[PDB]
């Protein structure tokens, strides 16, 4: 259904995009 779609969407590749950017620093202590 719509609407649904978006928010599952928008929880994705941000979660990611904004966790690689963190994970990617902590990277370089792990």
């Amino acid at each position: 259904x719509h609407l649904l779609r978006e928010v599952l969407e928008l929880a994705r590749a941000e979660q990611l995009a904004q966790e690689a950017h963190k994970n990617r620093k902590l990277l370089e202590i792990i």
